[PDB]
């Protein structure tokens, strides 16, 4: 059996082929002490990757290595590893054939260099890199899909024409779940509260994934909050205190389609599926409007399937079967994408082998 | 003194008569606001324009009034009320202006661009002029054929005794806007961002700095695929110093083989022999001896030297290939117009506020 | 014509012509333990500045700016002592300026409006945005600045005469913080420092000995090595001080509020937030310009120090010029000032009579 591991710049998702679900869901930070200590609490551990690094940011510098998909670094993200085999999914790399997911349109050089680590400080007998929405459009079923993904980093529209993404169209806002957090903790702030450490940072990253939803028309929807409190939502703080929320829940996911109110005055994500598909070939487009697949745990806002059902039905053709296909499991299709992936009998001959690396070396990917 | 205008999708350039260099030069674009946005310093204006539009787009979105050829009016009046404001602070109803046109454009856009300069403008006299002739004006030539290319446009004149062939122009949709949503496939390909409508405006800026066109395609892609040389770095208005290479002959090459994006067009040495080949057989001679070319996408490093060696290949050995290229290209078509509005012979060929009236917008 | 000065600590005034402020005091109001009534017999209006602090009450030293003025009867009271006390002049014949902070509710200049035509019964007032004026300090109209006096910074762009609100960046630290921070750390090295009248001498300290040292750890290093940045000072009463590491310690506070123990981000990264939040194009000139202000801008070695950092974190062919004037503590005044005596521009001085209407 293989392994799969999808480097999100949120979150990381680790796991065997086969699976249904991905084994090690974590936070892509690791964590170093300030002051390395002899002992217990004190801070002993060189790096602490996923969610213990993440509980003590008494003692730590965390950093994420994974930036919009672009791999930033690669002393943390090798040291997630190290980690992701012995501490999370508690297998040795050299064992187990592994996909790791990159980008749509992620460096060569990040992709040569991933290549460059794998076979050698983890020795594993097989690898394969692939690109996140194009796995999102496998497990939805595809073979022809504009997917589009909105992780905690990226947003990446593509044009899946027979399981071929067409570059020529590969979209992108800088936006995602993360800046999706720091607009909700600006209007929040700007409605009268105190929120502003990490610890608050993740209060404001709750509150957006349960209570921000997608209105299906903006100017209506405020004067909606503005007549009713049936927008209002209650949230029991850690503090037991609780605060109500408004018409910051629907102002917040809205970033994706308007994305110009964090000041990120790009097209919405509405508007760059319509001027993917353009750029691709007429029939492509056909079934791209019919094969319109989401993915990520920023498009799991309530409404925003319907949403881009509305807009992309008047932005194409009145008389086409314009098809939103919105996954329930979205925050984690790439790693379903990985898992079927490394487990298909067919692409058994697709793997990255320890032979053609060490005759040929990490140019061939 | 006149006005003139030369009127790109890309950009609008205006001065007047008499000066050697374009004294307004702007990006086409309004930008028409989602929402009511008051840029504290300003009051509620209607449209930011241009280099302004752009600067504010989060509340206003961006659109281009003539792409090449004029559609919508709102934004397209906004460019006119920019140019002669903002852009130079002087008055209509004072200059004679001149604006330009793509070549082959249309009766009806145009019969309306002469109603709205003489009315909610009130200029004078006006003149539009066919940008390729002007071009071929500009070069000090009588006749020639020429190729005007651009961000939107691209176009084959054959002009004789002052005059353009209108049957026989060619434009080519396949222009420099598709030059550099092509770069944009390819370095995010290579793993750079570059997607965003901002990082087109970048993207369409490195493209007209480090890009050139190679004389032969085999050889050159040998070199692309086998030598370091190809890379070159540049820092984007973020700070990160990205590395272009290879597609900086991997792009132009798509205006002579049009296939690369899989739009299937003849390519632009091929389009040049069609063009004057609706031209007939030994009067042909010094319009291969006098083919001025003109516009943006013009620019390109190694066009001229692989252009000549494509159009000699495909045509009968002795005719005298002599294609020009100045320097100053983007704007031959301003150039074309000031010192032709400033020569004197000139003064009877605008169309005056007063032949308007009697005639209406059918003067044009 | 007069200037006036206001906020969470000090407050200049004086005339239009003069080149440097006449009267700068605190604005300390008290109020006092409940005897009468708002309107009834006793001093409401009671002791402000330095006749406040002396005594301190009973008459509670209400502060009533915190660059904006919480509650209004305070401002009437210091202003009171402005024209009646400090200046000793008549109110009715000498049109006013005072200087108002940016992001001041509109409501709140309304009230400033009322009570001086009103109660001080002044011909004609005006009132500036600080910024703008710490520009015109500056000579310019247009620029980013870095305001720092005793009670809030404040990162301002400003557009041909205007700020930006959507940018201004607040951080509640200035001067008195950076005092009282100065104080836990004398108590290091034996000087628990702890009266008012010891906050003085602190203060003294802080302009003396504390400086921004261009860079914080290859300062560290060279305290922790050598004596060199370590310096006497002689405290009036006869003892002596030495300060070391401290000395940047103090001034630091500016750059990192973790010192102090605040949630918030350091003036280098709130003077680029701004700039960022500033229109993509009108950005240029901004940091082509940035002017900075205040007691705490003071600070020898700032300028260089935040170019430095502005520099790091702006892109490589980003213009960034630092603008602090040599007068930079008083500079709003110095802007006002010039303002204030633009005699032919006038009409902007909205009489008696532009308000009987």
């Amino acid at each position: 059996a293989a392994l799969v591991i999808d480097n999100g710049s949120g979150m990381c998702k680790a796991g065997f082929a086969g699976d249904d679900a991905p084994r090690a869901v974590f936070p892509s930070i690791v964590g170093r002490p300030r002051h390395q200590g002899i002992m217990v609490g004190m801070g002993q551990k060189d790096s602490y990757v996923g969610d213990e690094a993440q509980s003590k940011r008494g003692i730590l510098t965390l950093r994420y290595p994974i930036e919009h998909g672009i791999v930033t670094n690669w002393d943390d993200m090798e040291k997630i590893w190290h980690h992701t085999f012995y501490n999370e999914l508690r297998v040795a790399p050299e064992e187990h054939p592994v996909l790791l997911t990159e980008a749509p349109m992620n460096p060569k050089s990040n992709r040569e260099k991933m290549t460059q680590i794998m076979f050698e400080t983890f020795n594993v007998p097989a690898f394969y890199v692939s690109i996140q929405a194009v796995l999102s459009l496998y497990s939805s079923g595809r073979t022809t899909g504009i997917v589009l993904d909105s992780g905690d980093g990226v947003t990446h529209v593509v044009p899946i024409y027979a399981g071929f993404s067409l570059p020529h169209a590969i979209l992108r806002i800088d936006l995602a779940g993360r800046d999706l957090t720091d607009y909700l903790m600006k209007i929040l702030s700007e409605r009268g509260y105190s929120f502003s450490t990490t610890a608050e940072r993740e209060i404001v990253r709750d509150i957006k994934e349960k209570l921000c939803y997608v209105a299906l028309d903006f100017e209506q929807e405020m004067q909606t909050a503005a007549q009713s409190s049936s927008i209002e939502k209650s949230y029991e703080l850690p503090d037991g205190q609780v605060i109500t929320i408004g018409n910051e829940r629907f102002r917040a996911p809205e970033a994706l389609f308007h994305p110009s109110v964090l000041g990120l005055e790009s097209a919405g994500i509405d508007q760059t599926t319509y001027n993917s598909i353009m750029k691709c070939d007429v029939d492509v487009r056909k079934e791209l409007y019919g094969n319109i697949v989401m993915s990520g745990g920023t498009t799991m806002f309530p409404g925003i399937a319907e949403r881009m059902q509305k807009e992309i039905t008047a932005l194409a053709p009145s008389s086409m079967k314009v098809k939103i296909i919105a996954p329930p499991e979205r925050k984690y299709s790439v790693w379903i994408g990985g898992s079927i992936l490394a487990s298909l009998t067919t692409f058994q001959q697709m793997w990255i082998s320890k032979q053609e690396y060490d005759e040929s070396g990490p140019s061939i990917v």
